[PDB]
């Protein structure tokens, strides 16, 4: 239940250990002046501060004027921080306002068509976006939210989505969680104490070419729908060819444990682990940060279920471009869609209170 | 706690603890065979042994014949039972199957319209239920996800929602949760140590006129959505003014303390505490068991959020129907929609090993 610190050389919620829950949301930007905008993004700042600690925004939740709307929506009255971070990013369209044009950066590229896509034009893209993660789904919403009615008449959301468990991890000493193929998700990632790994595959650096963009990361956020029935009659023997691991322990084809090393050749040719792996692709490496969702029925009988893919690094030109590309043959293409995609700058950490998200680009 | 018991005389999920998350669904049935319709309820019933005990459905996730599917499709391995429940009920349009016309209950009433419903079709009604509810979403998923795949060909899912409450590790068991409008919510209602009150309001008695559901109880679930941004743009006044309750402490106004007796007289006429309470109602009293939810944004940017809400009751005839009756002119209701409803007869418990969900109704 404890507070995760908000202030640094990086944003939270990258490196982090992953949380339970998700709320993200992308929004459209509504005012043309620069000076409002900046405004909203200091007392966007200001806000986090409070919600990050587990404190109401503004002047509170209740208690002021009998003739005024709270300062706080209420709903995260009497709950603890939950390890509560806040990521913002900003999209490639942004730059089209306010007399950025110049200093959108090479490394936030626009991606290709990818075989296969089939993308929700309404819930893609966007201005800007906010991850919330946290432990209790309550606090991550009541972010959201006020989030949401501070930018009213500035920003407007585009689109949002919940992941109600992870399928990741940054903590290699716990327990991987699995995805809703039943398979582990998350062991060979990159984990927040692997320093090196990090400032080579995830930060960006001065030298790279982009001044304001140093010790900032850039997203790479896709929406895939998993064919739960088809995957679900598949037998044993074939899920497992899929992935390149077994199921029970989720160790690579041939070996004991888990996090026993991959002996790629082992796996058959096409393969997911095989395909996605550092050494099939020149060393790419990415920070994966996913989350599972399942919304509904799909009105045809069954349940609706997915998977809300998140990587992060350090140019989407060498990280998840070359690694997509590798995947056109993947075995798991045969049960999955990618129904949404969109692409942030992540800019770097807040320093100290008088600092401001995205005070460097501004 | 770890576990919660899966037989009784009553089925669990209703008295018992209430868990952190929901995943809750409704089915129709596709087979016209009763005797294949009793041979699933039996499979169903050994699998929910399994699965509230947190073990794997059948022979297991793995280690199986590598050419045959998964008898369980592996999503909970490592997890814990998180106190999952698994109660089910049965609609009205069940009894439209299988001989069962003169076995429908009188207690399971169709509800009247109400005004203001803007019911969708799509995500109401139902010839079957399962509630799910476990600390962990994964494990009320994972059970939902299975007992859906066990039945493919007899029954489909119809419609499904998550929801949540509290977060039990991080939240002390006797703080009420509040709601997504930021007001305590479940104050004043049966809790599961009130025996007495239970045999009054919830069970459905032998006498009460319909013998297989002697310890039964009946369940109507709302979808009500909330108008989050209209809400958060009144006054903190108004929002107070509308339920009678103050927001920090929930106290009813004009005194103290949350438990505090409320005074129905000090709250305007038709604040939504002074309409809903037992008094105003004859003495009609609800179990309220439902949960908070938020699916998305809406194609206007706004909150697809509210209340799943869920009570069980002795009689829908004299619980929910009179009470939602007398919301007529709640204050509430410009915040808020109806824009989901179903109703079950939710049958007895499952005595022992030998026995099955729905045993008193088929025989
Ligand atoms: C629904 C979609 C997906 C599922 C179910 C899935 C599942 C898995 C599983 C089970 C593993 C092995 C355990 C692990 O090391 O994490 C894995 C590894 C991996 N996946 Fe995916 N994955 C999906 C999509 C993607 C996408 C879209 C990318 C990148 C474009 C990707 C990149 C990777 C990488 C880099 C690894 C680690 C390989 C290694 O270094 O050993 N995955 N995935
Ligand atoms: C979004 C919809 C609703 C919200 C936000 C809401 C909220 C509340 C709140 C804040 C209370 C006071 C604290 C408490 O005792 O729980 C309350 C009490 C109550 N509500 Fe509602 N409610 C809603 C819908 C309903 C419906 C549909 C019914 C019944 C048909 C209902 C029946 C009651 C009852 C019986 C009480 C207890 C009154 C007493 O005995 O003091 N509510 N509700």
């Amino acid at each position: 239940g404890s507070a995760v610190p908000f202030h640094g050389a990086h944003q939270a919620g990258i490196a982090t250990p992953v949380q339970d829950r998700l709320h993200f949301a992308a929004f459209d930007v509504t005012t043309e002046d620069r000076a409002a905008f900046v405004a909203l993004l200091k007392e966007w700042t200001a806000a986090a501060r409070r919600l990050t600690a587990g404190h109401a925004v503004g002047e509170g939740a209740y208690g002021g004027l009998p003739e005024a709307p709270p300062d706080d929506t209420g709903e995260a009255l009497g709950l603890k921080p939950s390890r509560l971070t806040l990521t913002i990013g900003f999209g490639p369209s942004l730059f089209t306002r306010f007399g950025l044009a110049d200093l959108r950066p090479e490394a936030l590229a626009d991606l290709p068509k990818f075989p296969g896509d089939n993308l929700d034009r309404a819930r893609s893209g966007g201005d800007l976006c906010v991850q919330a993660c946290a432990d209790d789904p309550q606090v991550a919403v009541h972010a959201i939210r006020n989030l949401a009615r501070i930018g009213f008449g500035k920003v407007v959301v585009r689109w949002s989505q919940l992941g109600f468990g992870k399928t990741s991890s940054t903590t290699p000493d716990k327990q991987t969680p699995r995805n809703l193929l039943g398979f582990k998700d998350g062991t060979r990632n990159i984990a927040g104490t692997e320093k090196d790994r990090l400032d080579r595959f995830v930060w960006a650096a001065e030298k790279d070419g982009t001044p304001w963009m140093t010790g900032g990361s850039y997203l790479v956020a896709r929406r895939i729908r998993m064919h739960i029935e088809t995957w679900d009659r598949a037998s044993l023997q074939e899920q497992e060819d899929v992935f390149g691991r077994d199921k029970g322990e989720g160790a690579p084809v041939g070996k004991a444990k888990e996090r026993d090393e991959p002996f790629l050749k082992a796996m058959k040719p096409d393969a997911h682990v095989r395909l996605a792996h550092p050494d099939s692709n020149g060393g790419a490496t990415l920070l994966r940060r996913g989350y599972s969702f399942t919304d509904g029925t799909d009105g045809l009988g069954r349940l609706d279920a997915g998977l809300f893919f998140l990587a992060y690094q350090r140019d989407i030109r060498t990280g998840f471009v070359p690694v997509q590309r590798n995947l056109a043959t993947d075995a798991l293409n045969e049960y999955i869609q990618h129904v949404g995609s969109a692409v942030f700058a992540v800019p770097p950490g807040v320093r100290d209170a008088d600092d401001w998200w995205g005070s460097t680009l501004f």
